């Protein structure tokens, strides 16, 4: 009788050309994973839910996975969904990208640094980045790719010289102390 | 039969147009009520000496509060003064004024931040300012008031995060040193 | 019936259109006073092979030196060149020469600061600054000859405020890391 709390499903479709409600794929696999594993529902029911949440290109790798399999299990779609949709960077390549990665032309340069250390992570699970140099990779590629203003470039020039370098959170301070 | 020293007369006329000579009304206080308290000689002699240095319109309020009560003591002309001339600022407006308070077209930043302080102090015995925030108050107003960039504006934001913050000399030391 | 590594000898000319493998005077010196003191040979073997080095008017004033006299000594002959070419410099001129040595118009800033330290040593060597001063006369002749802006004049401003000053190493590893 009361008002009840609604709440998004997590839809996926794999497009390039993704819809604003649309999520990235490695963030969808987290729910379809917890409809997998975690949800005590029968099989046939979970293969509902997961097919409920996905559209476009997506959703016809789903149906072509069942057809072609009708007695599959939902932890072997989501191997198919991996294997079609999951990111293939190699150690090489996830440097790359990562240091190639400069501010946007019309990025604000806190959702810059943000950005970027999502891309440290990436390459730090790959094992391409030591964990013990992600402070350094992180105050050398903000100053080779942000468009820096003077009064924080000293700011940042001396953290790098500093001796204990910052953490992200001490980094995305300073940077948006100067955002204004 | 030496030589003799005249320090001169502080004096106060009250026009906006105000001559090079003249005191603001704040300043001449402080000197009529020398001559109203402190002089030994009587009523009629302090009446002459407080009146000997006003001039156009301050002078025409003694002529009017005289001739309208001849029995008068120059303690109740002061009064009088006080209520024509002196400061009617609440807490609010000295607040707005000093706020308002940027670096003059032709000031250097080493006159502006000095001017500067005398608002904060103005705004302190109005209680509108808290005496514990007066160095955040500096640093913060000259920022945004000041003309100043760059090298100087490193060392104050850093001044700024230093810790302990900045004495009014040392901030003008600071920005006395950058001014040549 | 082995490669042998011959070393090149130190040649000198003494002209003011000095040829790029002529060294300045004070270098050259260094290497006849070996040849006048520390070789074994006779006065006659020491002659010629000081003679060996010298070209064009230089040459001309040891010709001229042992003509006028074929008594003298190699050390005596050194006195003759020390006093023709050997340098007239006064507290006076050492203390201006170097203050008036500002960056030169094609110089990186890092060149620049080593040039200079040639010079502070050569006005010590005239007791022209002294000793406990040099660091000061450094920080000071770079920000005022130098060309610079920005990050490096920050720092450097800073550590004329540290305290203790910069050795001339650090001054230039400060100016190397911003030469990029």
């Amino acid at each position: 009788l009361l008002p009840v709390k609604y709440c998004k499903m997590r839809i996926f479709s794999g497009s390039t050309a993704a819809a604003p409600e649309e999520e990235p794929f490695e963030v969808w696999l987290e729910q379809a994973t917890e409809i997998a594993k975690e949800w005590p529902i029968p099989e046939a029911e979970k293969k509902r839910w997961v097919a409920e949440s996905l559209r476009g290109p997506a959703l016809d790798l789903m149906h072509i996975v069942q057809a072609d399999n009708p007695s599959i299990s939902v932890g072997e779609c989501l191997e198919a969904f991996k294997q079609v949709f999951g990111s293939t960077e190699s150690r090489r390549t996830s440097q790359v990208k990562y240091l190639r990665t400069y501010q946007q032309e019309g990025e604000k340069i806190s959702a810059y640094v943000l950005r970027l250390e999502t891309l440290l992570r990436r390459a730090v699970e790959k094992r391409a980045i030591p964990r013990n140099i992600a402070d350094q990779v992180r105050l050398e590629q903000v100053m080779a790719g942000a468009n820096l203003g003077n009064v924080l470039w000293c700011r940042l020039q001396e953290l790098k010289d500093q001796g204990p370098l910052p953490t992200f959170l001490q980094l995305m301070k300073v940077i948006r102390e100067e955002e204004e």
